[PDB]
DNA sequence: GGAAGCGAAAGTGTCGCAACCCGAGAGAGGAACGATCTCGGGTTGCGACACTTTCGCAACCCTTAATACGTTC
RNA sequence: UAGUCGGGUGAUUAGCCAGACUCUAACUUAUUGAACGUAUU
């Protein structure tokens, strides 16, 4: 499958069990090497599922989500492709998300150097509409701090 | 293909909390014996979370290259 | 309207001017090797 996600608002449509929250959540596996490499120098994003992810026919039992982004004109393409191999197959499939760290990774360093605006990237998946709120004193990172903004961004709620 | 680090993803154990049970006990009433509510352990079920295992990104570039100037694979 | 093509001007990779195109729809890439162009020859 094939998508041409426009530059503002893009809406996908259909019936239930057509693949709709599957391309968000390949979306937001694809993000989140850009967020965690803007965290993180060479920093691990989420990888596709070895049991959900792969089509159940399929023909080689792996999975490719390959995804392109626009910088600009002096960036016109950063392919990134996310890849995983079934359960128990001899031969597994790489990802290349090199691009994606070359860029966090210039985000990262001029940002460090002189304050920039940093991208923002989040998913609001189903996972919201959760009841209660400030469950827990939550000890996790001072929320004060610039780069807490990308904590649990792309966790759906 | 895959160091060395490290973190994602998924599975499994564990451990504390709640909920209940059960015996002991001081003693309400009203004229005695012991109702009834509480104290102290003890057991079980459950679920959040810690712990455990596996995978994958991608150093280096091997002895072993050529060195007019430009595109292309 | 975008976006794209690119003839001209421009101390010139920028800015501007004229013209044109539109299958749902370019994103310019890689050496010393191979071939191509060019220069010595
Ligand atoms: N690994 C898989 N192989 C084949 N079909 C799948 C796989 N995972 C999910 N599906 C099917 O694809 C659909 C996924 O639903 P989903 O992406 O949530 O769509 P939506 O948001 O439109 O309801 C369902 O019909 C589900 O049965």
């Amino acid at each position: 499958l094939e998508i041409k996600l426009e530059e503002d608002l893009t809406v996908i449509i259909g019936n239930n069990g057509k693949g709709k929250t599957s391309i968000l959540y390949a979306i937001a596996k694809t993000l989140s090497w850009f967020v965690a490499n803007i965290l993180k120098e060479g920093g691990s994003g989420q990888r596709l599922s070895e049991m959900t992810d792969i089509k159940n026919d399929a023909e080689d039992r792996y999975s490719d989500v390959s995804s392109t982004f626009f910088f600009g004109k002096g960036l016109k393409s950063v392919p990134i492709r996310l890849s995983r191999s079934a359960l128990g197959t001899a031969e597994r499939r790489d990802s290349e998300v090199k691009p994606a760290k070359d860029l966090a990774d210039i985000w990262r360093v001029i940002n460090e150097v002189n304050t920039i605006n940093l991208p923002t990237f989040a998913l609001y998946n189903v996972e919201r509409s959760q009841p209660f709120n400030r469950n827990i004193k939550d000890n996790t990172g001072r929320r004060e701090e610039r780069f807490d903004a990308y904590s649990q961004t792309l966790g759906g709620a």
